[PDB]
């Protein structure tokens, strides 16, 4: 399925999104996209809507 990151962090927000099998899987190519792309910090999962955000 098809799950979604939003990005906070700060000044620069953004979302991604990463085809997974499963919840698991979607959650660590965004924390890996995350870190790689400056934005590190507090986490949620909405499982209703398959959307991740991180916040700096």
């Amino acid at each position: 399925d098809t799950y979604k990151l939003i990005l906070n962090g700060x000044a620069l927000k953004g979302e991604t999104t990463t085809e997974a099998v499963d919840a698991a899987t979607a959650e660590k190519v965004f924390k890996q996209y995350a870190n790689d792309n400056g934005v590190d910090g507090e986490w949620t999962y909405d499982d209703a809507t398959k959307t991740f955000t991180v916040t700096e």
